[PDB]
């Protein structure tokens, strides 16, 4: 061991580091009664004494130095001896260790004086009624008893059932059903107006409004089209990003002309040109919807759930008449739930459960599921179509796949901007039969009926629903049906009746009533959570995860949470229905293997199925009802004002407390260290307990210093650093500049009106709109930030008065959103001197800031060839390491730099580069503190082992619990899963500090530069709001009050932008610091409870920063002791005790999720009682339904597959597993690739140009459907299916039976050979047979769609984790506007000048006078030096040009281009459907399906010279280690009963093939677990030789195109071009392949060494490190 100074800063003590007092005021602060100033220096400077045997001597006098410099600098005498040091050290030992039993005194009192205070509740219902006495207390009468002015009951949208077959024969069926309703809608005026929830007094007078105006929109303002044109978008560059989709000007936009009335498309209509009267009407109609006043109804309302008791059965009884068979949600559901032995290789003994599964499908089939499901998905779709191209004088008459449903929407907030949503009216067409249900369930929503013929028309109210009301709406069939077959395997009447009778049998006649009511509940359940769209449900629905705890202790949940901080916002009926199911689940938890709830008789909350055979039964369904919910239905504006509004107030509340006032800085006081309730900490016993962890968790000072300084790359350079080169995002401010506005002023003359071109007319409309209200600021700017006053303001005089000038209005949004960033930026700046400065933090690449800080490094600001090709090559050049370049930003802003770098802002939080670099130095010297710590969880590498310690931390205390207790004494348990409140904001930073100075791996001149750091991070950090959300709450600030909550009061009065939060570090910043000093807490409180005398504590802990799992055993005399404590029980005297503790550690722990039980533990979502632990599987369930990323088909498939294969690990039943297959397709299919029957299918695709392959071989990256089965997917993954289907076309090519024939014979190397040369000469002569065909396909694809194919991962960084890639890549910029804004452009653009800067046309010109000469200079200096361009940068002169040298290929500017952003809904369902770019430079535009038909078209020839993508295909299949044993596993297993599997319900899967195949690579011995699997199976071991083969060919293709064009067999000599020549015979890459096949040469890097070789043959060996490279077969584990 080694040991290197890694400073500048050796020379500097912690206490000359310029923000010094504070440290001053640290050590005043910490000063007892019984402590003295001395001893806190002497101990906290000095420490390191009890760590002196395995640091080094040098350490030694560095640490003995820095120790003299601080007392001399404290005005303390030292000792002179470092052996003094520690005599005085453990003589003064007594005094510092009696701080512990001060503290068990404290926290006794502090029970003692808390529990008195509090109040007792006495049973349930009398919280209820407090809660409801409070809740009228602050709004006097909002309780309602008349059910008549609530709100809507049954949401969004009603579905009616469908009951008369439509024939179509050249009527159009979308338009027969629209003239249907119209000739319903014509006869006489029998309109009986609907009475809410059977109200007496009905004021109509809006009903007969809503009648006119419906029957106006289907009688005078609507006809039977079936003639136009559908709806055809286009993309269009945009003036601020690029390739938006929109609407073509002509055709699509514009209003035809039939009989008297104007139509746009298919389904849009308008009333330009009506009669007055009609308009009257139309107007009329419009008013309604409008183109403390709440009344809550009460939790014991009796009325409300008879009213519920039969609404939720009169649906059912609506949900029992439909008569359609097929459909689009039908036929994906069927594919895997009608017949689920496919998926199963071996369902053989499924006998019962894939019989369930069919008998749910028939189920799902016959109650018309996946038809409502599908309804509400299309009425979805159709209503944000509607919503974003309507005006107010037109309608969208929406149809779908209906029979008797309309839907007329209207004005919706197109350019969303919040809004309210957009209003609709739909219509149902009901018999006679079924009236009165439907009268009863739509009791709220029924505005008019009347009947004409066998059939009543019904109108219904008008509602509104936002963009993401119709994004949760259209995740129905993914949600549903999942619903559905969860509820009904968890409820066991359902699952009862099932398993007796037969699929043919299965139907509503044959039921029971109780089973009838389980079913009724079951479908009203799954309907009312598969679409959520109000607030107060999801209010309900989150209520639900505190108040569902039955083997429980005292927890302060089960009366204290239904008081004050519940929130009963019941607006609507059958709400009743949960909220009721919530209180018996707690009436009957009050008056009180698993086998948790067969003895307790409990009751389902959401679906009140009885009977619970087992507790993870009603786990699962409260959970999977929770997670279900969406995230938030408000917008980004709201959640953002949220997000910057919540740490102004956790701000204003501790400068409100310890005294701080508004405008001031922050500095230590007395009060943060003197043990008080809100800010504050023990102090002394702060820096005992930091002491006593150092001691306890570091063993070997330099060998832990050696690894924090080379495995988190301490002295490297920052390139070499992951977090600081791969582009997350970043924040620099970036403002044009005061002096350039002025100057652009001055040059913006009056003289050239017409030609006001380039970007100055952009500054220009800035200030003049800025001028037309805000006269009173620019003239303070105009004369007080620039030195001529006068003759700006003089000069804008006439320049608004110039007569013709482009700006409409200060509309301020509207401006904002569709004009360029600089019109912002200047009609921000105009008005921004010394008030409102906002200095706005635009995001940046960190690959761009580092790129920045390198060049600033070297002094090569202005960018020069020469300058940076004169820092070396190879490994003996300049280079920096990263403290190097962290002292060289330190000291650059230390020089009055402004405190520009302390700025985030919300985009979880948007930090600087400086920020990153200290928070990754201090992040990172404690990642290994933690990691030497085993009972800290954040260190653990991934999530693989978090369930493990979990599980230790149950198995050891349980094993010690029964060998103690059977000895000498009693013992009782207390398990405590709590989870602390405001983790960061109500947190002490100061603290910090203290974890530093006493931290021995370090260096004085290191600590100084932390504490430092941490210094600034506090005294200095702000907060920036955005430029749209403070121009909102500016103008709201304005017409209203002038009131604000925190953010007026810490802005002046919303006066300036950036508001100080300096005592809260954001939540993700010091993840590893904040756990290593809760572990510390947690140590000092064992060693406060080992202060108690006639008793003994031992205390087992788990930390992962916010959460805790604290085990405690009592022995002795627990009945004194529990008095002591005053408490009752073991987990009575854990919350109690330990949430006394916290208070003196700044830890604050909640009420709300923090229970204590002696049976039960949760982590984080992980559970285990008494040493078994309950699955859980619901989160990974509802991510297969809820979320996706929305980027592609591949992507999103590969996406969620990963959440199928956790539910297959976390013990799901095997019922819902197709439900999940088919939940996760249409997830992925509802876009984009689209559904069956639509227009970018791939079955139909497929079917119509007649290719060889079937339907379940169609690849994954072709559009094709995941149909992996069971096994494969939950061992490999979701890259598993691409290599199946592979595998098997290849097997059935050669004609082989197993794997081991076809890798014996594809061993030999003569044998693909021969394969391939009859391939071709089958194809020459006369014979083409399925299997030929499939293989030429699959060879065809491989060549253009792998993975490798137009990517390098030096650019963007990727991973490669499977075979093939995404087709069609559409670029999300067109032309240079994506490399724009960038540095590394600005200087590619500057020493190559705009003969080859624009643009890409003006570069491939160079290909076939003076770009020829540049692109010659170019790749002469590029391919000179070689490693620079493909391989990681080694040091400078291999960074700044390797970012230079990747803007001259087309194929790492059209990566740069279609890098996945985020996106929303309404941009892919729409982008799918338009005629789309190809890429970055192409006049072409074309569709996406018709892009597929060229592609297939493609890839049908047979294209002779194509062996070598044949033989790597091969392969890559066949060469996996995993693959090649799992195979042969499934092949030849066992069914049952000899040593696999016994058991039948749920126990196929975790027994069968996740135990055996677990046997079979690692060998194992457990029976029964469930599985976190190893790292990702490895797909990419051969595709990064791929991708690194593939640049060298292009750079090579790239260097010979100019000079020459030749075909092959090249003779010029330049050895470096000659052999490249060579290496070029047939592609390069079986060359490569075949070449260090039969080699391995494997020479080391010091880039003259392996220059000295070759620069082409040997040294590509060395682009990779490693050739061939096999893994070893992964332990599950
Ligand atoms: N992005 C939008 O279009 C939108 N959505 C809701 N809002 C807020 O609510 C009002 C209604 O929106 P509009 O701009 O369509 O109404 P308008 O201003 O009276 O009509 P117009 O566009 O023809 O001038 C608007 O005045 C605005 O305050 N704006
Ligand atoms: N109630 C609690 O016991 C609790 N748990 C966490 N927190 C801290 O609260 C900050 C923001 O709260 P959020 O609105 O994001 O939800 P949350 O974290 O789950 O807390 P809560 O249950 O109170 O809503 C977050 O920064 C979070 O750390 N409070």
């Amino acid at each position: 061991f080694f040991s290197h100074w890694t400073s500048k800063y050796k020379e500097r003590n912690p206490t000359e580091i310029a923000y010094s007092e504070d440290i001053e005021r640290i050590i005043d602060s910490l000063v007892t009664d019984e402590i003295t100033k001395e001893e806190i220096i002497h101990f906290l400077f000095g420490n390191f004494c009890f760590h002196i045997e395995t640091m080094n001597d040098q350490h030694i006098a560095d640490k003995f130095k820095g120790y003299q410099s601080s007392c001399i600098n404290l005005k303390i005498e030292p000792k002179v001896d470092l052996a003094d040091l520690k005599d005085h050290l453990i003589q003064k030992q007594q005094i510092w260790e009696s701080l512990y039993g001060k503290h068990l005194e404290k926290i006794m009192l502090r029970i003692r004086e808390k529990k008195k205070k509090e109040k007792e509740i006495p049973d349930i219902t009398t919280a209820f009624n407090q809660n409801a006495a409070e809740y009228e207390e602050k709004y006097p009468n909002c309780f309602t008893n008349d059910l008549s002015e609530t709100k809507t009951n049954f949401s969004m949208t009603w579905s009616p059932s469908f009951e008369k077959i439509e024939l179509s024969s050249e009527v159009d069926y979308n338009n027969a059903i629209i003239n249907k309703f119209r000739e319903s809608f014509k006869s006489s005026s029998r309109v009986i107006y609907n009475s809410p929830y059977s109200s007496i007094n009905n004021q109509t007078n809006k009903a007969r409004d809503i009648t006119n105006l419906v029957r106006l929109c289907l009688t005078e303002l609507s006809c039977d089209t079936t003639k136009m044109e559908k709806q055809e978008l286009e993309d269009e560059i945009d003036i601020n990003t690029g390739s938006i989709k929109v609407e073509r000007t002509k055709k699509s936009k514009e209003w035809n002309k039939q009989g008297s009335c104007l139509t746009r498309n298919k389904n849009e209509f308008c009333m330009k040109e009506t009669g007055r009267e009609n308009k009257t009407i139309y107007f009329k109609g419009l008013a309604v919807m409008n183109i403390h006043m709440k009344k809550l109804i009460r939790h014991d309302n009796e009325d409300s759930l008879s009213w519920c008791e039969r609404i939720k059965d009169s649906l059912f009884v609506l949900h029992n008449g439909d008569i359609r068979e097929e459909g689009k949600i039908t036929s994906v559901y069927n594919n895997y739930a009608k017949n689920p032995e496919c998926l199963y290789i071996q369902d053989s003994v499924l006998k019962t459960e894939l019989e369930t599964c069919k008998k749910i499908n028939k189920l799902c089939n016959d109650l018309a599921i996946y038809h409502y499901s599908e309804d509400m998905m299309q009425f979805s779709k159709g209503l944000m179509v509607a919503d974003r191209y309507m005006t107010k004088e037109s309608f969208k008459i929406l149809t779908t796949a209906n029979t008797s449903m309309m839907l007329l929407a209207f004005k919706g907030d197109g350019m969303n901007t919040g809004g309210s949503g957009v209003p609709y009216i739909a219509l149902h067409i009901v018999d006679e039969d079924m009236s009165d249900q439907f009268n009863i369930c739509y009791t709220k929503e029924i505005y008019s009926y009347f009947r004409n013929g066998s059939n009543y028309i019904y109108i219904m109210r008008p509602q509104r629903l936002n963009q993401v009301r119709l994004l949760s709406l259209f995740k129905t069939p993914s949600k549903v049906p999942v619903c559905f077959a969860q509820f009904s395997k968890k409820a066991n009447e359902m699952e009862k009746w099932l398993k007796n009778k037969d699929i043919e049998k299965v139907n509503v006649f044959s039921m029971t009533m109780t089973v009838k009511q389980i079913l009724i509940n079951i479908v009203f359940s799954s309907v009312m959570i598969g679409t959520v769209t109000k607030l107060s449900r999801m209010g309900i629905f989150d209520f639900m995860r505190y108040a569902g705890f039955l083997p429980l202790s005292d927890y302060s949940n089960i009366k204290e949470y239904i008081r004050d901080k519940f929130d009963p916002d019941i607006t609507n009926v059958a709400d009743i229905y949960f909220v009721n199911g919530i209180k018996k689940l707690l009436f009957r938890m009050e008056d009180l293997d698993i086998i948790g709830g067969i003895t307790d008789l409990n009751i389902k909350c959401p679906i009140t199925g009885s009977t619970l055979l087992t507790l993870e039964d009603l786990y699962n369904n409260v959970y999977l009802a929770i997670y279900m919910m969406p995230k938030s239905l408000h917008n980004h504006v709201h959640n953002l004002t949220s997000l910057l509004n919540v740490p102004a107030e956790w701000e204003l509340k501790f400068r409100k407390e310890l005294g701080f006032n508004i405008f001031e800085d922050i500095y230590p006081k007395k009060a943060m260290f003197d043990d008080k309730d809100l800010f504050s900490i023990n102090g002394a016993l702060n820096v005992k307990a930091l002491s006593d962890y150092y001691l306890g968790n570091i063993e070997n000072v330099g060998l832990m210093r050696s690894e924090i300084e080379n495995k988190e790359d301490f002295l490297s350079p920052c390139y070499k650093i992951s977090t600081l080169k791969s582009s997350k995002k970043c924040s620099q401010s970036n403002i044009i500049s005061t002096d350039e506005i002025i100057e652009c002023l001055q040059n913006a003359k009056i003289q050239d009106i017409e030609n006001w071109k380039g970007n100055n007319l952009a500054i220009i409309k800035g200030l003049i709109r800025t001028y037309n209200e805000e006269k009173n600021r620019l003239v303070e700017f105009f004369e007080d930030n620039c030195v001529n006053s006068l003759y700006l303001v003089e000069k804008l005089k006439e320049i608004i008065n110039s007569g013709s000038i482009t700006v409409g209005k200060s509309v301020t949004s509207k401006f904002i959103r569709n004009n360029h960033p600089l019109t912002v930026e200047t009609y921000l700046k105009t008005k921004l001197y010394y008030r409102n400065n906002v200095t706005v933090l635009k995001s940046k690449k960190v690959s761009e800031e580092l790129y920045d800080l390198v060049k600033q490094f070297h002094n090569m600001m202005e960018i020069d060839l020469d300058s940076v090709m004169n820092l070396g090559k190879g490994t003996e050049g300049k280079k920096h390491t990263f403290l190097q370049m962290l002292e060289f930003v330190m000291s650059k802003a230390k020089n009055v730099t402004g405190s520009v770098d302390f700025l985030v802002s919300v985009f979880i939080y948007l930090m600087s580069m400086k920020v990153k670099m200290m928070l990754y130095f201090i992040e990172h010297t404690f990642k290994h503190v933690a990691q030497s710590d085993p009972s800290e969880a954040i260190s653990i590498s991934g999530d693989n082992k978090i369930r493990a310690l979990s599980t230790l931390s149950l198995d050891t205390i349980t094993s010690y619990n029964d060998i103690l207790n059977k000895n000498s004494k009693k013992s009782r348990l207390a398990f405590l899963s709590a989870d602390q409140s405001k983790w960061s904001a109500s947190d002490l930073t100061y603290k910090y500090v203290l974890a530093i100075i006493l931290n021995p791996i370090l260096t004085t001149g290191e600590a100084s530069l932390m504490i430092e750091c941490i210094l600034m991070y506090v005294k200095l950090k702000k907060v920036c709001i955005p430029t749209d959300i403070f121009l909102n709450l500016r103008k709201a600030q304005g017409t209203f009050g002038q009131n604000e909550t925190a953010i007026g009061l810490l802005t002046k009065g919303l006066t300036t932008n950036t508001y100080p939060v300096s005592m809260n570090w954001l939540q993700g910043n010091l993840n590893y610091l904040s756990s290593v000093y809760h572990s510390c807490a947690m140590k000092a409180y064992h060693k406060t409870l080992e202060c108690y005398k006639d008793c003994d504590f031992q205390t087992r802990w788990i930390v992962h920063s916010d959460d805790n799992a604290t085990s405690l055993i009592a022995s002795g005399e627990v009945d004194k002791m529990l008095t002591d404590f005053s408490s009752s029980s073991l987990p009575e005297m854990l919350f109690r005790s330990i949430e006394a503790h916290f208070k003196s550690f700044c830890i604050t722990l909640n009420p709300k999720k923090s229970y204590a039980s002696s049976s039960e533990v949760e982590f984080i979502s992980e559970r285990i009682v008494n040493g078994a632990i309950i699955p859980l599987y619901c989160r990974h369930l509802a991510n297969c339904c809820t979320e996706s990323s929305h980027i592609s088909y591949f992507d999103d498939l590969m996406s969620l597959s990963i959440h199928v294969t956790m539910l297959l690990r976390k013990g799901c039943p095997n019922e819902v597993i197709p439900f999940a297959y088919g939940a996760v397709q249409v997830q992925a299919l509802s876009i984009y690739s689209m559904l069956p029957g639509e227009v970018n299918d791939s079955i139909r695709i497929f079917k119509k140009l007649g290719v060889s392959l079937k339907s379940n071989e169609i690849p994954t990256n072709m559009g094709g459907w995941l149909t992996s089965p069971i096994e494969p997917l939950s061992i490999l993954g979701p890259s598993s299916n691409d290599q199946i289907i592979y595998y098997n076309v290849i097997r059935d090519f050669l004609n082989k039976k197993s794997l081991e024939e076809v890798k014996d014979s594809v061993s030999s190397s003569s044998y693909l050979q021969m394969r391939f040369r009859e391939l071709k000469g089958k194809y020459e002569k006369g014979t083409l047979e399925e299997k030929d065909k499939k293989m030429i396909f699959l060879i065809n694809l491989f060549e253009k769609a792998s993975v490798s194919e137009d990517s390098d991962v030096l650019t963007i960084g990727m991973k490669f984790q499977t075979m093939l890639t995404q087709i069609i890549k559409l670029p999300n910029f067109i032309n240079e506007n994506a490399l724009n804004k960038m540095s590394s452009y600005k200087d590619f653009s500057k020493l190559y000048p705009n003969l080859k800067k624009n643009e890409d046309l003006y570069k491939s010109t160079a290909k076939n006078i003076a770009s020829s000469l540049e692109m010659e200079s170019v790749h002469d200096i590029m391919i000179k030096n070689p490693e620079t361009i493909l391989i990681a940068p080694l040091n400078d002169r291999d960074f700044l040009l390797s970012q230079l040298f990747m803007y001259t290929s087309p194929s790492k500017r059209n990566q740069l281009s279609n890098q996945s952003t985020a996106k929303l809904a309404l941009d892919r369902v729409l982008r799918s459907k338009a005629r789309t770019f190809v890429d970055i430079s192409s006049t072409e535009k074309m569709t996406y399906e018709e892009n597929m038909e060229k592609k297939i078209l493609e890839m049908l020839k047979f294209d002779l010279d194509s062996y070598c993508s044949f033989k790597t295909c091969v392969n890559l299949v066949i060469k996996d280690v995993n693959f090649s044993m799992l195979i042969p596993i499934l092949d030849s297993a066992y069914p049952c009963e000899s040593r696999k599997r016994d058991n039948y319900n749920f126990r196929w899967f975790q027994t069968e093939k996740w135990i055996p195949v677990v046997e079979g690579s690692p060998g194992l011995v457990v029976m029964h677990a469930v599985y976190g699997s190893n790292y990702i199976e490895n797909l990419g071991l051969k595709n990064i030789p791929l991708t690194d083969d593939s640049i060298n060919v292009l750079t090579s293709t790239f260097g010979t195109g100019l000079i020459m064009e030749d075909v092959k067999s090249l003779v010029k000599g330049k050895d470096s071009f000659e052999t490249e020549a060579f290496s070029n015979s047939n592609e390069c890459q079986r060359l490569v392949k075949a070449c260090n096949y039969m080699i391995a040469a494997q020479n080391r890097l010091l880039a003259i060494n392996t220059c000295f070789t070759r620069k082409s043959f040997p040294f590509y060996s060395k682009f990779n490190l490693g050739r061939g490279f096999i893994s070893n077969t992964l332990a599950l584990l």
